[PDB]
């Protein structure tokens, strides 16, 4: 029937790896920037290590680690291993800016059309990808899609993906409870709205509860100001009450890149070309020596 998951699942040593500082922290627990050392490999990887303790939260950890391990593309977070402590840690890559929510917030100033555009072609590529594996993300904003460089972003937080947050579901799933592919193009659509924003907050003011009566009527988040009717079209029909009539991941893709190949001509930004961004030709853009990017680190 289904394809079985082959997925190799890495049990990291306690000793194999340290917790450098606190990166941010909640309900959930806490994220920290560490650095893992494995065996006698001679390489120092950057990691982001996700930490009271119950047997119920260990086995959400457990899944979220099972789905995370079972996912291989450039632009999602994958998880390197797991370190079997009293509470269970995941161990995944060193996304050194963040999430995407909080950095086009703090950077809007020199935020460009290539870099958001850019942005968009990369989300709908993992997305797509989780298409692929028949995984139902349920979760997409632009606060679960962390920055590796500015230029090379990935889909993050499989808590919540299969095989809650009210102004990013689509209406099916408000009402129904309903969970497609199609669900999380709606999604899209909003983190795509949040990005062309600079970081707003969808429907602000208005109670979770008044959304689904909202989305019923015919409304929709508003047009950002820098965005063309090309790119607001878009955003729309990710937004249509019929999942079968919004854009498939695959075509996202397609539509961000041609208009990625003329950023300009749909991406209306006062001072843009002329804007800048930390890339990896910079002067100390990364003890250092013998630092290996997770991407470049391959098999035990
Ligand atoms: C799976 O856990 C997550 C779910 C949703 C969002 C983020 C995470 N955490 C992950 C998961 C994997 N890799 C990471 O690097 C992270 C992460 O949060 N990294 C991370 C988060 C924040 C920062 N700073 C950016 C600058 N800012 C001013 C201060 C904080 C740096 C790295």
């Amino acid at each position: 029937g289904e394809a079985p998951n082959q997925a190799l699942l890495r049990i990291l040593k306690e000793t194999e790896f340290k917790k450098i500082k606190v990166l941010g922290s909640g309900a959930f627990g806490t994220v920290y920037k560490g650095l893992w050392i494995p065996e006698g490999e001679k390489v120092k990887i950057p990691v982001a290590i996700k930490e009271a303790t119950s047997p119920k939260a260990n086995k959400e950890i457990l899944d979220e680690a099972y789905v995370m391990a079972s996912v291989d593309n450039p632009h999602v977070c994958r998880l390197l291993g797991i370190c079997l402590t009293s509470t269970v840690q995941l161990i995944m890559q060193l996304m050194p800016f963040g999430c995407l929510l909080d950095y086009v917030r703090e950077h809007k100033d020199n935020i460009g059309s290539q870099y958001l555009l850019n942005w968009c072609v990369q989300i709908a590529k993992g997305m797509n990808y989780l298409e692929d594996r028949r995984l139902v993300h349920r979760d997409l904003a632009a606060r679960n899609v962390l920055v590796k460089t500015p230029q090379h972003v990935k889909i993050t937080d499989f808590g919540r993906a299969k095989l809650v947050p009210i102004k990013w579901m689509a209406l099916e799933s408000i009402l129904h409870r309903i969970y497609t592919h199609q669900s999380d193009v709606w999604s899209y659509g909003v983190t795509v709205w949040e990005l062309m924003t600079f970081g707003s907050k969808p429907y602000d003011g208005i109670p979770a509860s008044e959304i689904s009566s909202i989305l019923e009527k015919g409304e929709r988040l508003p047009q950002p100001p820098i965005c063309t009717i090309d790119v607001y079209m878009i955003m729309v029909k990710c937004w249509m009450i019929d999942a079968d009539s919004r854009p498939k991941f695959r075509e996202l893709i397609i539509e961000f890149s041609k208009m990625a190949r003329d950023p300009q001509r749909y991406l209306v930004i006062q001072g843009d070309e002329r804007m800048h961004l930390p890339s990896p030709t910079d002067s100390n853009f990364y003890d250092m020596d013998d630092v290996v990017d997770a991407d470049e680190y391959l098999i035990p």
